[PDB]
């Protein structure tokens, strides 16, 4: 069993020449150490979802695509507490008629909680939490409310290990 809810924060700054290049990528990793992990445990990476981000009263819309660096489960031997996980994010211009998942309001930076999540939770818990998360987003609830319910469900009897991402863009003018 594992019991920690751990998170890490990474700051992505979209560079000015994104106007020309229309692409940017970053691969973030983090060493999680859950000192509460006892016995043997399996940490499973949860399937991510693309995120449409809106900046400057939603006049700039960015597509964020996430991918696990390694899609395999992490097997923690007896009382092994430490593991390293990571993901890649690719930023590109959104399809214009895309619906914004997260908005900076009138500014150019947003916090995006839980862009990528691992959990020690059971197959049954993971399956239902992942379905309810997908249905949460389709129903029109806010990204944060959906992520919060997803974390709460995974963490019931397990550990949750989450990546948060701040995205900032100050285009050249």
């Amino acid at each position: 069993a594992c019991y920690s809810e751990l998170s890490v924060q990474h700051n992505l700054v979209v560079q000015g020449d994104f106007a020309l290049t229309q692409t940017q990528m970053a691969t973030y990793e983090h060493n999680f150490n859950d000192s509460s992990c006892v016995s043997t445990n399996t940490i499973t990476p949860m399937s991510p979802s693309d995120i449409i981000v809106g900046l400057y009263n939603d006049t700039i819309k960015l597509n964020l695509h996430f991918e696990w660096t390694n899609k395999n489960n992490i097997t923690l031997s007896n009382n092994q507490t430490s593991f390293t996980s990571g993901y890649s994010v690719t930023v590109t211009p959104a399809a214009s008629n895309a619906k914004v998942n997260v908005s900076a309001g009138g500014g150019g930076s947003v916090m995006i909680n839980g862009v990528a999540t691992l959990s020690s939770a059971s197959s049954s818990t993971r399956g239902s939490a992942a379905v309810q998360f997908l249905l949460c987003l389709l129903g029109g609830k806010s990204w944060d409310a959906c992520v919060n319910s997803y974390r709460n469900a995974l963490a019931q009897n397990a550990g949750v290990y989450s990546f948060n991402l701040t995205l900032s863009y100050n285009p050249i003018t």
